[PDB]
């Protein structure tokens, strides 16, 4: 599909067996989901941005999927005040931005 | 063109008459440039990211070149990690999302 920008760039995704609403973000490296209680082992990390740090926990090979696009990688869990589907993702969909 | 999502999607902007990299940002509603001399009459604002809230100058329409594409809008200008374009922008020169 294609997704034009005038709204967030909203879609919905399945994640341990839970849909969510998440937003596609070019500007993310990595995918941070809201907390949820997702079974697996973690590691903790430390992510920056505006307005500083949030701690997170990081999973590896998560499988998601994204507007119907399966996807597996590394995924961030924390106090995110929304879902980010980051690059790390967006590739395995094939996602690209064009102008 | 078309950018893919392998590599971080930085581009060089002209704003305000200087050459910066910024980061074409689809997550972001606003743009937001780190600290820099801009002419002519500004307005504090706050502007919340991942980690919270931090101050910035608004500085409305604004003529910014992105990648060789012009835009005319609205800057917040303050202590953000990265000189981020968002969608009020990517709006003017045409992007979409496609997968
Ligand atoms: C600042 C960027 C370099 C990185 N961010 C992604 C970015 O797209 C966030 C994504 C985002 C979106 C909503 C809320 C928090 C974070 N947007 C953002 O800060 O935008 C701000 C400017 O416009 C406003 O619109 C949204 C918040 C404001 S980030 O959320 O901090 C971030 C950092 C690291 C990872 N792995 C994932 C995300």
């Amino acid at each position: 599909p294609q997704i034009t920008l005038w709204k967030r760039p909203l879609v919905t995704i399945r994640i341990c067996g839970q849909l969510k609403e998440a937003l596609l973000d070019t500007g993310a490296d990595d995918t941070v989901i809201e907390e949820m209680n997702c079974p697996g082992k973690w590691k903790p990390k430390m992510i920056g941005g505006i307005g500083g740090f949030i701690k997170v926990r990081q999973y590896d090979q998560i499988i998601i999927e994204i507007a119907g696009h399966k996807a597996i990688g590394t995924v961030l869990v924390g106090p995110t005040p929304v879902n980010i589907i980051g690059r790390n993702l967006l590739t395995q969909i094939g996602a690209t931005l064009n102008f």
